[PDB]
C-alpha cells in the first residue's frame, strides 16, 4: 500500500463510514477458527482487527474452537479415545483435557495477541461468574440419537454480566465450556455457542470465519456461490451441504432467526477478512438475513 | 475504488489502526476554511469525515471562519467600510453583520451537512452558556499598534461545559464571536481561536485546513516543502512567510507550545484531507511539534 | 419600592410560595415576542425574569419570533417579496434571510441579555443536534389551501436531548427553524412551535407574551375580558377573534389539549409580566385549562 | 397585599433576584428561638419560609433551642434543680428531660409545621448517625471556671453525611444534643451549635433569630443601632453588651471568623423575618462580616 | 466460649453461610420490645446484633414500642387517664407525652446503644420526611367498635425515601407515631406498624421479639409448642390465644400474607436471640409462612 | 454442632462481630495451596469460606499455586526437565504446560467449587486485561545468581481494573502467570505474587495457607511456636528457617512492610481455617505486623 495514490487511500477510508455508523456501540460476535487461527500472519491480523473494532467504539466478542489441538494433546497424553459414528466420546477425562487446552492454551495465545495492542482481551468460560450454562446434547448416528458424553449446547446466558464486561471496554474471548444445572462442566461446539451468545447479547452481527470462499449451493460449481441468502431458503438447502458447513450454517440460521440482523460466513484464509466483511462492499463471504 | 483489489483495500483499512488508537476518546480541534468550505464535494466530504471521527469514538471540534462571506453581506447591505492598513474597522454595525453571517449562515450550513449523517452537530459562539470570553485586540500597521474596533482574542474558555458537550456525543461547530468582560461581543480570528480552544480542551491534535500543499520554507522553491518542523525552528522562520500563512503558523505555534501534542497545516483542497492527515502516512500537510 | 413598608414587602415575597412549589423542578415554556422584545426596559426585565426562574430551580424554555425584523432585513437586501393572501412566500432565499435574522440576530441579543445574570442561555434551532424536525404546512386563502414555500409546523421533538439541556441548568432560547425529513430547513410560526415544544416536554405551563391586556371575548367591550376559560369554550369562540389573536389562541388550545396543565395569554407590555403571571394572583392575563 | 398595585408587586418579586442568585444551591443555617417559636403566626410563617428556601433550591438547616420548655417540664416532674451562678447543673436526669423535650417535643412541632408544605423536614441530634460529637464545657462564675454537668460545645461534625441529607432535598431540624468521645450525651447551647454547624457545612449565611430589633452598641440609645459591623469591631464591643446578646454575638463571631461569609442577628418578632433579611434590602437586622 | 474446641467454633461460624446468603442485601424488619428492651445485657446484645447484620451487608430496620414507659411518664406528670375497656384514651395531651417518651427517650437509648458500634442508627417517626402516614383506628369493647382517641394504623409508607436511608448504610429505629391526612399525629401499635413497614419495604423477614418461648397452640401444654405454622392454620387459631399474643400473631399474619417470605415470633429473653433465629437452626421461635 | 447448647452457639456467632467490622468492605488476599487444595473436604470448605466472606460484604482475592500438578503433567507428557540447584528450568515449553495446568486445570476446579455457592468466582492471569506484568527473576545457587528461564516476580499491578472486578461482587482466582514488558509470559511464585497483589490492592489482610501449625522459631521445639511477630524480628530470623517456610515468610515481610496491616501464616490442614483465623481469637496461625 505504498505506490497507491493518496486520493484512493482517502476513498477506501471514507467508504467505511456507513458501516462505522451501523456498528458504533454495537455488539459483534466473531467465531474464530480454521486457518485464521493457525497461520501467524492471519492470527496477528485477526488480533489487530479486534483492536480496530474496539478502537472504533465497537464491541467485539470472540468465540473460539480448537478441535485439532484437543486431539493432539490427547494423543500426547496417550488417552485412548472411544468413538461413536465420527464423534469422540467426551469422558470426564477428555473434558479435563478439552478444558485445559481450549482455555489454558488456545484462548491464552489469542488473548496475548490481542493484548499486544492494549489492555483489551479477557478470557472466560461459562464457568466464570456463571456467565453461561450448558445442557447435555445428544447427536444422531445413522438416524439414532446417541450419547457421546459431556458435550452440550449453551443453555442460558448471563446477559447482564456479559454486557457489563464489554461496556468496560473489554474484549471477551470465550472458550466454550460451561456447567450444567448440577455444576458438571460440558464442552460446547464453538459454532453453535457463537450463535447462542450472539442472540443472547442482541449482537448486531455474527461473523463465522471458515476455510471457504463462501456458501456454495451446488458445490463445486463455481457459478453456485452466493453473496446473500435468507433463512427460509438456506434452511431448505441445509440437508444438501458438506459435513463441514452444516454447523456454520446451522449457527447462522439460529442466530438470524433469533433476531440477530445478519450472520456472515467469511473466508478466514484472507488477511484481515473481518475488516473486509465489515467495512467494505467487496467481501466474498455470504450474508444471511431473515425471510 | 472499484477495480482496486480487495486485499489492498484491507491493507488501507488496517494501516489506520495505530492512529485510531492514538485518537480514540481524544479531542481533535479542526479549523475549517478556505476552499474546503466553498466547493460542495469538499464540504460534503468534510462533513462526512466529522461523522467518521464521531463514529470512531473520537471527539472532533470544528472552528470556522468566513471572512469573504462577511464582506459580501456588507456590500449587499451597502455598509461603507473604514480601513486602517489592510483591516476593516469592526464597528458595532459590522459586528451585528459579522455575527449574523458567521453564526446564522456559515455555521448553519456546516451543521446541516454534518447532520445529514446523524444528530451530531451543534452550533455555538462564546456567547452561548458563556462558553468563552474575548479580550479586545489591537493590530500593528507600519509598526504602530492600532485599534480596529470590536475584534479580539479568546480570553478564557469554559473548559468544563465544553468538554461536557462533546462527551454527550456532540460535535460543536464554533463561530468565533464571544463577549468581553463587560458583555460586549467581539469578532475573533478563527485561526487563533482554534488554537485557543485546542489548548484549553487538552486536544490531542489541531488541524488547520488551508489552501496550500503545506508549509514551504523558501516559497516558491518546490524543494522547500517540509513534512514536519518544531516550534523553535518555525518561530524563527515566521517573519519570512507570506501574509496568508502567518495566522495559520502562529496558531500552530501557540497550540503546540500550549501543550497540544501536534498541530497540522493540511491542504483543504484535497477531498477528505482530514482522513488523509489522521489515518494515513501519506499526507502532504506539515506537522508541528515542540522543541 | 422604597417607601413601601417592610411588612408588606414580606407578604409579597411570602405569597409567592404556593407557585414556587407548583413550578419547582418543572418546565415552563415561554413565547417571547411583541413589545416585550422591542423596548429595552421590558426586554431587560424579561431576561432577569428568566434568570429568576432558573435561580429558583425552575426550568424556563424560551421560544422567540421576529417577523418584523425579517421583513426589515429583506427590505435592506432589496429582496422583492411575493405575496399570496397576506403571506410572503418563503423562497429558499427568504429562508436564508429568515434563519440568519432569527438565529443570528434576534436570538443572540436575548441570549446576551439573559447571560448578563450568569452562564445560562443557549441558542438553538431544530437543526442543532436534530432537536426537532419540521413538516411543510399550507395556509388557506379565501378557503383554498395554498403553498407559500418553506414554512411548516413542528413535526417531532427530540424530547430526550432537550430535557437534558435544561437539567444541566441551561435556558434554551429557540429560533423556530428546523429541517424536514429530507434535511430542508423550514421556518416555523413561533407561537405554534411554542405550543409544540411545551407539549413534547411535559411543560407545567406555557406562557404567551402578547400586546394585549388579555383575551377579550367581545372586543372591544371592556366587560368582555375574562381571567380563565376552558378549551371547549375557547375553541368555539375561535372563529370570532381578530387576526392577531388566532395563533396565540390556537397554540393555547393545542398545548392544553396536548396535556399541558395551563396556558396563559399575558400582557408583554407590563414590566416583569412573567413574574406577575407566575408568582402573583393579580395578573391580567387569561388562563386556559381543559374542559 | 390586596389594594397594592400590581406593578409594585412585580418590583418586590424582581428585587429578590440578586439574593436568589447568591444563595441558590447554598447552605443557610438558621438559629430559631425566641418569640418566633412561641407565637403561632410567627412560627407558621417561619415554617413556610423554610419551605420557600427549599422551593428555591436553597438548602436551609434549622438549629433550635428551648430553654424555657425544659424548665417547665422539670417543674412538672418535680425535679429539684441545683444552681451555680445563673446556671442549672445538668445532671444525668436533667439531660434525659432536656433531650426528651428538645427532640421529642420542640423539634417535632417544627418538623410538622414545615411538613405542612411537603415532605421536607427531618429531625436529628448529634446522636443520629454520629452526625456530631460534643465536648464537655465549663462556664465561669465570678471569674472561676466551674463545672455545671453534661453541657458542652460541638466538637466535630460529620460534614459528609450531613451535606448528603440536604442534597436529598431535606431540611434538617437540629436539637442540640450530641455524644462525647465516650458516648455520653451532652446538651449544647443552641446558639453556639448553630455557628459550629454553619462553619462546618460551609454555609453561605448564618441567621440568628432573636427578640431584638438588632445589635445596639450603646443600648438603649436609639441612635446606637447599626446595620453592619465587622468581627474585629464587634469582638472589642463584646464585654459591653447585655447578658442575652452575648451568645448570639459570640456565635456570629466564631461563624464569620470560621469563614462563613456573613452572620445576621435578625428580629424573630417580625413575621417572615427570614424572607426580609434574605430577599430584601430593608431588614432591621445587623449583618456581621470579617475584618 | 473459651474451653470450647476450635474445630467446633469453626463449624458454628460455617453453619451460618446459607442464611448469610439468604439475607445478604435484604431488608429485615425487627420489632423490639419486652425484656429484650429492659435488661441491660439483652439490650446491649440486641444492639450488637444490629451492628452484626449491618456489617454483613444486611439491612436491619428496628421498630420499637414502649407502652410501660409511657404510663410511668403519665403518672409522673399527674395526667389522669380515661379508660374504655382496657384501653387508655389517647387525648392530645397523652400523645405529646407518648411521642416525647417513644421518640425522645426510648428511641434515643437504642440509637446510642447501636451507635456504640459505629455511625449506624438513625431515629425517625412517620413525621420525619413524611416517611409514613397514619389512619385513625377504632378498637372493639364488648363487641362494639369504639373510639379511644389519637391511635391508628400505618396508612401509607414512603417506600422510596425509606429504602434510600438503608442503602446509605443506616439502621432506622422507628418510633410509631405518624401524621394522618390532616397533619394530626397519631400513636400506632408498634407490632402492627412493624408488619406494615416489613410489607411495604419488601422485607425478607420480620422478627417479633416477645417474652415467650414461642407460639403455644394449647397453652400451657408443653407439647403444644410448634416450630413453624402457615397463615391459614394460624388465622383459624387466632381467637384461641391469650391477650398478649394476639397483636404479635396478627402482625405475622398481615406481613406473610402481604408477601413477606416469613415472620418469626422469637424469645426476646434469650441473649442474642436474633443471631440465633437468623444464623442457626436451633431457635425456639416459631416461623410463619403462607399457605 | 448438634448437642451443643444454643446459648453457646449464639456466643460463637456474636464473638465474630469485631472482625466483621474490621473487614467489612475490605480486600483480603488469600494464598491457597498445600493440603487445603488436595483434600476434598478442606477444599470444599475453603470454597464455602470464600462464599462466606463475599456474603458478609468482604472482598476476598484468591491466589493459587500448583507446583506438584505441573510436574505430574510434565511427566505425563514425557517432557524431560533440566535442573539447576533444586529448580527446574522453565523453558518456553514448560511454561505452555505450567500456564495450561495452573489456569486451565487448578484454577478451574476452585472456580467451580466456589461457584457452587453463587456466581462469584472469576479466573484470571496477568495476561487478562493486562492486570499485572512480570519481570524475569533469577535465583541463587551456591551463592551465585543464576537464570532458570521464564520465571519472574510481579512487576506492576493494574490496581484500577482489579479493584473494579471486586466491587462488582466477584472473587478473582488468580493463576500466577503474567507478561513481561515485551509480551513474554512468565510463571510467578504464587506466594510472592500473593504478597504483591495484597500490597498493590491495599488489602486489609494477607492470609497464607500452609501445611504447618504456624511459625516455629526453633523448629522442632514445641515451645518455639509464636502467635505474633513483627517484621524486624522476623526478618532477622529468616536465614534460620526450613526451605519450605522461606517463601511464606518472605511474602509476609514484603506485604506488611508494603503497608498491609497484617499477614498471617495459618494451617491449611484445619477445616475452615480462614473462618478460624478471621472471626475467632483461637487460631494457631501466626500474625505478622510491622515494627
Ligand atoms: O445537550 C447539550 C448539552 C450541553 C452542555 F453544555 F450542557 F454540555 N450543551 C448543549 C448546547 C450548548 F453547547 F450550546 F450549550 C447546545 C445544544 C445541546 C447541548
Ligand atoms: O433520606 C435520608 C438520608 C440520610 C443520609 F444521612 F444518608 F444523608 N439521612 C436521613 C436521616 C438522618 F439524617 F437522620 F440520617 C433521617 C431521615 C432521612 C434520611
Ligand atoms: O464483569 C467483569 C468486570 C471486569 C472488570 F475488569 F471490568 F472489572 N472484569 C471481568 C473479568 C476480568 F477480570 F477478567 F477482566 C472476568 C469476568 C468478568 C469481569
Amino acid at each position: 500500500i505504498e505506490a497507491l495514490p493518496t486520493h484512493i487511500k482517502a476513498q477506501v477510508l471514507a467508504e467505511a463510514l456507513p458501516w462505522l455508523k451501523q456498528l458504533h456501540g454495537k455488539v459483534v460476535v466473531v467465531k474464530y477458527g480454521g486457518n485464521a487461527m493457525t497461520d501467524d500472519t492471519l492470527r496477528r491480523a485477526f488480533a489487530a482487527d479486534m483492536a480496530f473494532l474496539r478502537n472504533c467504539g465497537i464491541h467485539p466478542v470472540v468465540v473460539h474452537g480448537g478441535g485439532p489441538q484437543i486431539t493432539a494433546m490427547l494423543r500426547r497424553l496417550g488417552i485412548e479415545g472411544d468413538f461413536k459414528g465420527g464423534f469422540r466420546v467426551t469422558t470426564p477425562e477428555v473434558l479435563d483435557v478439552a478444558r485445559m487446552v481450549l482455555f489454558g492454551q488456545v484462548g491464552r495465545e489469542l488473548v496475548n495477541l490481542i493484548n499486544a495492542h492494549g489492555p483489551y482481551a479477557v478470557g472466560i468460560t461459562g464457568e466464570d461468574a456463571q456467565l453461561f450454562t450448558a445442557v447435555r446434547r445428544s447427536v444422531t448416528v445413522d438416524g439414532v440419537a446417541t450419547d457421546i458424553g459431556l458435550v452440550g449446547d449453551v443453555d442460558q446466558v448471563n446477559t447482564a454480566a456479559m454486557l457489563d464486561l464489554v461496556a468496560a471496554g473489554r474484549i471477551p474471548v470465550v472458550s466454550t465450556l460451561a456447567p450444567d444445572a448440577d455444576g458438571v462442566v460440558h464442552n460446547i461446539n464453538a459454532d453453535t455457542a457463537a450463535a447462542a451468545v450472539a442472540e443472547a447479547l442482541g449482537a448486531e452481527k455474527l461473523l463465522m470465519l471458515t476455510d471457504i470462499d463462501g456458501l456454495y449451493t451446488r458445490w463445486p460449481d463455481r457459478d453456485s456461490l452466493v453473496s446473500e441468502i435468507d433463512t427460509g431458503t438456506l434452511a431448505q438447502l441445509l440437508p444438501t451441504l458438506e459435513s463441514g458447513m452444516v454447523p456454520k450454517v446451522e449457527a447462522c440460521l439460529r442466530a438470524v432467526i433469533g433476531g440477530v440482523p445478519s450472520a456472515h460466513i467469511i473466508d478466514g484464509r484472507v488477511t484481515h477478512c473481518v475488516l473486509v466483511e465489515l467495512f467494505t462492499d467487496a467481501g466474498t463471504g455470504t450474508k444471511v438475513v431473515r425471510g
